[PDB]
């Protein structure tokens, strides 16, 4: 480690607590920027190279860790706790977590380098026949085709290539990401990520929301299955049994908004997918990223800084670099540069995603004068939910309405409903999916998963929460859960469904605070600077305070709540069951064993 990066001597007190905070800061974010850069010239243009460059710098990342980590530890253990200054308390926290760099030398490169190969694995793969990427190939599959078949092809394929390379490394992962975090006191690695929410019954906690959403997920899925039953027939859907997993729009059946052309009970309203709009009208990446950075002006939030404009990848690069196309916001923790990496196409889905994307970097922009440690979400469902905020507003048919794409608007019932099912396309279908991927992977962490269990209890999961089936079979020299970006990628998932819950609390609370009166679906906070200034508050305090006290302040309760995310979506929570009743379905999948046969011709 750098002379200049190594920690000095500070008196074992409060006064040289902050001293060593100070001086701790300085040299993180030295460390984080050469860490971040050099992640960053890889998921922009993979290479040996690249790689190896990253490998390096996550090596001095462990050895500064490890020198400052010790050293709080030495100077500061017995009395930490006891700090009257709570941020202080909350950075020597964090600061005495070592992490990976609890690991000896040769153990630390080998998880960096596992993590780096684990990523390329994922993000260079690919199906061919001339080979298909993930992101647009098949991507722009999973949501267009409605071939069985294709549909099919695209799926498999997919889920053969990532994940079938990807299980020995990540059983080696897991194993050297539990020795690491053991030696910090935890468990296991599941047990570390679940304490960020600093909660005694965080599990509980989370199957209690669930068991309130749960009746709504079930009949969007009973309507939905019956959709699909009369487009596929009765030999590929069985009206008792899981949905086929690859005919729902989506890779992972986790958004279901592309099938809504099959679902629309109200066609002849106006056409609430406006992407055939956006391409007729020419809109482009930028164009996406510069409409959302004008709602976030109209907020009193803050632009986009030169250095974003100039140094994002908004779009997949023509001269033949490999990238991580996967959309992600970064911060470089210089306080001055900020981008987003992401293959944006031009769909409303996408528009949705740049939103997700950008208030990643608003949050980023807000807290950016905190201490380093501080630098965060107060949760991590916090950061996931910000941008999604503004999404619930900017889909609304008004919002549409003002930035061109969409000319008619109605305010009736049947364009409620028709609205209500896009979102719930959206929100409802992904919260089996957010909730149950974490499930997986803490109980491989936990060891209740060996990896002679890794694909039957991804599927019993699967199947458990989401309702659906491989469509073809699988068995444990398949690795399903590799094939979705946040596991190879080693980024925790249930802040995901903490988001689509909190985002729903806090749309209403600065509806409220933008006088909004009518139904809360159809609440714009555009414009709204009292609104804005709420979410500033949020955005702000990084981690500064409990988030359970910073939800408080900005919504009234002190807790997750289902509550208004069950009144946003009441009407069509109401039509659907109705609708399901008048049509004789049965909720759920009783016929659990059920897989569709194969086609006739497959794959020729
Ligand atoms: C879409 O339309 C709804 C419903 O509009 C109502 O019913 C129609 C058939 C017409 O008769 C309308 O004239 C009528 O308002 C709108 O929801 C309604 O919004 C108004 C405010 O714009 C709400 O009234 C407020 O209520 C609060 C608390 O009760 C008072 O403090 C205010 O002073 C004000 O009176 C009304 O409650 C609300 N109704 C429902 C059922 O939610 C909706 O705003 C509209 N959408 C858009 C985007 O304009
Ligand atoms: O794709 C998913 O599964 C989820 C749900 C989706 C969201 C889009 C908007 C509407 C609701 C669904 C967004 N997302 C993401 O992973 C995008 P991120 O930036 O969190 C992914 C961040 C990955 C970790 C990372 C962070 C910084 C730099 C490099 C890597
Ligand atoms: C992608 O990364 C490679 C390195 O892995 C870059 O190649 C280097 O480019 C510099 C300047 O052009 C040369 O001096 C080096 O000799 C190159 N190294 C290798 C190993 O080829 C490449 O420029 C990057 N591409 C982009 C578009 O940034
Ligand atoms: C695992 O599965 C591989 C792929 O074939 C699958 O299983 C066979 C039995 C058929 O049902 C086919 O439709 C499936 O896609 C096999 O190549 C492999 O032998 C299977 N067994 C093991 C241990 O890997
Ligand atoms: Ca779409
Ligand atoms: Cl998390
Ligand atoms: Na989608
Ligand atoms: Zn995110």
């Amino acid at each position: 480690l750098d002379p200049g990066l190594q920690p000095g001597q500070f008196s074992a007190d409060e006064a040289g607590a902050q001293l060593f905070a100070q001086s701790y800061q300085s040299s993180a974010e030295q460390v984080l920027f050469q860490s971040v850069a050099a992640s960053w010239a890889h998921d922009t243009n993979i290479t040996a190279e690249n790689a190896r460059r990253q490998e390096e710098a996550a090596l001095l990342s462990q050895e500064f860790a490890e020198a400052w980590g010790q050293k709080a530890k030495e100077l500061y253990e017995p009395i930490w706790q006891q700090f009257t200054d709570p941020q202080l308390r909350r950075i020597i926290g964090a600061v005495r977590t070592l992490g990976s760099a609890n690991l000896p030398l040769a153990k630390r490169q080998q998880y960096n380098a596992l993590l780096s190969q684990m990523s390329r694995i994922y993000s260079t793969a690919k199906v061919c026949l001339t080979c298909w990427s993930l992101d647009p190939d098949l991507t722009n599959i999973l949501a267009s085709s409605r071939s069985y078949a294709m549909l099919l092809f695209a799926w498999e394929g997919w889920h053969n290539a990532a994940g079938i390379p990807l299980k020995p490394l990540y059983e080696d992962f897991t194993a050297l990401s539990n020795e690491a975090y053991k030696q910090d006191g935890f468990t296991d690695t599941g047990a570390y990520w679940r304490s960020w929410y600093n909660s005694p019954t965080f599990e509980d906690d989370l199957e209690h929301l669930y068991q309130q959403l749960e009746p709504l997920y079930l009949n969007l899925h009973a309507f939905v299955r019956r959709a699909l039953h009369r487009r596929y027939g009765d030999r590929y859907i069985n009206l008792r049994g899981p949905i086929p997993a690859h005919l729902l729009g989506d890779m992972w059946a986790q958004s279901w908004e592309n099938i809504y052309d099959m679902v629309v009970p109200f066609p002849d309203k106006p056409n609430l997918d406006v992407t055939s709009t956006m391409l007729q009208q020419g809109w482009q990446a930028t164009h996406m990223f510069r409409v959302a950075e004008e709602f976030f002006t109209s907020l009193e939030l803050s632009p986009m800084p030169p250095e974003f404009w100039e140094g994002s990848m908004l779009e997949k690069p023509a001269d033949g670099r490999e990238v991580v196309c996967h959309a992600s916001a970064w911060d470089f923790y210089n306080r001055k540069d900020f981008r987003i990496k992401q293959c944006t196409r031009v769909t409303m889905d996408q528009l949705s995603t740049v939103h997700h994307e950008m208030g990643h970097i608003q949050y980023y922009l807000q807290y950016k004068d905190l201490p380093v440690s501080l630098r965060r979400g107060a949760n991590p469902g916090f950061h996931e939910a910000i941008g999604d905020v503004l999404a619930l507003s900017v889909s609304t048919p008004e919002h549409l309405h003002k930035i061109g794409l969409l000319d008619r608007v109605t305010n009736d019932t049947e364009s409620d409903i028709n609205y209500l099912l896009k979102m719930a396309l959206e929100k409802i279908a992904f919260l089996p999916f957010g909730y149950l991927v974490d499930q997986w992977r803490w109980g491989v962490f936990s060891g209740r998963t060996p990896p002679s269990r890794y694909n039957f209890d991804w599927w019993y999961l699967r199947t458990k929460y989401q309702g659906i089936c491989p469509p073809v079979t699988r068995n444990e020299t398949h690795f399903d859960a590799g094939a979705k970006f946040h596991v190879p990628n080693v980024t925790p998932y249930i802040r995901y469904f903490v988001s689509f819950v909190l985002q729903f609390q806090f749309h209403e609370a600065l509806c409220k605070e933008a006088g909004y009166e009518g139904p809360l679906h159809q609440c714009d906070i555009y414009r709204s600077t009292k609104a804005g200034a709420k979410l500033r508050k949020v955005l702000r305090a990084g981690s500064s305070r409990p988030w359970q006290e910073v939800l408080k302040d900005m919504v009234g309760l002190d807790a997750l709540d289902a509550q208004p995310l069950l009144k946003y979506f009441q009407l069509v929570t109401q039509w659907l069951q109705e609708q399901n009743q008048q049509n004789g379905e049965v909720l759920g999948w009783p016929e659990y064993q059920w897989h569709p046969p194969l086609p006739d011709n497959y794959p020729e």
